[PDB]
């Protein structure tokens, strides 16, 4: 029943190094394989894509044109969702759209003293490729959070790759692609899909940026085609950092940790508090509520491998430690978070009352509309 | 003839045109990768000791302690104060133009209320610390300092740290003066892979930064690639490129000089001319062959034109813009009668001239380096 979670104390002398080891996170054959696949796609295009799709996905088609899903299929997958899921999808997409609309970059210009016109010309990327994994194990959220900002940016051709293992489709994924304005959907995946998107085939249009997480083949391929296309940041496992003043119900804090611990065994969930009693209470809440979780084994694995509870002297030190951690997700479960947030510098998303992980929030932003736009300097000497 | 310059010629009517263009644009060590890995390891393992030693071995710059690697601020001020009045004037002016452009590009925090009352927002922060690499000796340009440092300081970066190696102690006055007026906070006489490692991981003497920018040799580029993840980096350069579109009204000598402007500073530079006027292309060839001998860097210009230069005949200006959009040049010049009309068809270009930039076709998906690259966004949810 016990869950052994690493406990750290800011008073300890070896604390910095312990925090380092807690945050630490880290094949030749895979690199070789992906290189070969990319080469095959560049050299032989569609024939290679069809063959590799039959090999990896067990999806057999006569011509590459058949890899594509008709648009009617997308609309129909949407039309057949249970009413509540449809509601949820529309609402989420709308929130994402509104937010993207507010972040959208605009063109402008101005005149220097001599009369020179200087300006910034904003354009959408010409085409964007979105990768989504096949089967039941994909989440519609990833589709919305990549595709919606891309369409708000004004990207004219948004192309999705999602493999169809043995022909199998994910209704929610297709419906999400439909309502987010995905333009074309191809049943391809893996390194072969990345290569097809990056270089083009006679069937697959060449895109300028590829986003969306996938397996080791997809990640490796994305790294190898960077330069030919832009890519999104490589995702590490999810992270949450909770700063708690001790006033919140420990059952709730526990659920806050489970929220991110539950979807990756290598996820990192950390709790910081100046209250030791509160930390013990949350330990208890974890051990009690854990069995009743459906993802109990994964949650346990994550908490035991990379979980942590850090006792700090106060909320100031909590903010300092957080700024060192630079977490993907930061939750300020404290009484005056609008005050505490003033001390926060490095965090992907902050919850008071796609995202950069593995400490890259020290220098990166979440994926947003701006990543599907670009600027050109304009100089008109008259 | 002895004066002739073999410049690659393409025509959009060619059946092989797409591939010919691909081959024209194309431009592409293991022992270096090993060495750099070892240097990074030594720096992580031995810190200041390793940095002092490696600086002694590689730069022949010998100091007793790592503290002695740093240049006092007094030195920067004195480098500025000893400049000829006109150089100082030019430096200040350039720095000011850059500053004014950066202020206009600066990202701002904001928030708004959803209908239900949920608060959504964007919190903008500057990067905590930024490292700027500048090559050593006389072969460095103050511009490289200004174009990184000024936008970083506009962004509000609290600690801007510069590495510039001092081979045999040698310094570049213009570089130091540029560091002075652009608000560089600290300057260290270190370079190569060891400087990148020192900045990325920190030593007792060198502060750990969150992003490293500034182009350098193969050791610096390799090191930057290897530390990406620990820090942000800038896009890798990237020999210069210029693409000129000419309708034929412009004096062909002027076009020739336009091509020369970028061809003359790198033998690997790419200068391409596009026109729907075949006679004009011939005229520019003649102007090139006539004007070339009188150029001071005639040898470099010729080498560049011969290796990567090109002239492309198109059907009309529509197609000129289409080809330009495929090329996606660093620099684009619209030498036509109505550039304010033609620019509407232009999508992919680092900078556009009518009347640090992305190169190698990355203008299809990248923006120039600017203030926004030294800022980051955090999502707020209340």
């Amino acid at each position: 029943t016990e869950v052994k979670i690493k406990r750290l104390y800011t008073g300890d002398a070896d604390f910095a190094s312990q925090l380092d080891r807690l945050l630490a996170w880290s094949d030749t054959d895979i690199h070789q394989r992906v290189t070969e696949i990319i080469g095959c796609i560049r050299r032989d295009g569609d024939a290679a894509l069809v063959e590799l799709t039959a090999r990896f996905d067990h999806f057999v088609v006569d011509t590459a044109a058949a890899l594509e899903l008709p648009r009617d299929v997308l609309e129909a997958a949407w039309q057949a969702l249970p009413a509540e899921q449809a509601k949820a999808l529309r609402e989420a997409a709308e929130r994402i759209r509104a937010y993207a609309e507010r972040q959208k970059l605009d063109s402008w210009d101005y005149r220097e003293a001599d009369g020179t016109l200087l300006g910034q010309k904003i354009t959408p990327l010409d085409r964007v490729g979105l990768y989504v994994p096949g089967g039941k194990a994909a989440y519609p959220s990833s589709v919305l959070m990549n595709a919606v900002p891309a369409k708000v940016a004004g990207v004219p051709e948004l192309i999705m790759a999602v493999p169809a293992p043995r022909g199998e489709l994910n209704a929610l994924v297709l419906a999400a692609a439909y309502i987010s304005g995905v333009d074309r959907v191809f049943r391809i995946g893996g390194a072969q899909a990345v290569a097809a998107l990056a270089y083009g085939t006679e069937t697959v249009p060449r895109v300028d940026k590829i986003v969306g997480p996938g397996n080791i083949y997809v990640a490796t391929a994305k790294k190898l085609v960077f330069g030919q296309v832009g890519i999104d940041m490589v995702a590490g496992p999810s992270e949450i950092l909770v700063i708690s003043d001790g006033r919140t119900d420990p059952d709730w804090i526990a659920m806050d940790l489970f929220s991110q611990a539950e979807h990756d065994e290598d996820a990192q969930a950390i709790l910081i508090s100046p209250d030791a009693a509160h930390l013990e209470a949350v330990q208890a809440s974890i051990e009690r509520l854990l069995p009743g979780m459906e993802r109990a084994e994964v949650i346990r694995t994550s908490l035991e491998r990379r979980g942590g509870m850090i006792l700090v002297d106060d909320l100031e030190q909590a903010a300092a430690v957080a700024n060192r951690i630079a977490p993907e997700h930061l939750e300020l479960s404290v009484e005056s978070p609008e005050v505490l947030v003033e001390s926060i510098r490095n965090a992907g998303a902050i919850f008071m009352g796609v995202l950069p992980t593995s400490g890259t929030a020290r220098f990166s932003s979440p994926l947003g509309v701006y990543d599907f736009q670009k600027r050109s300097s304009l100089i008109y000497c008259s």
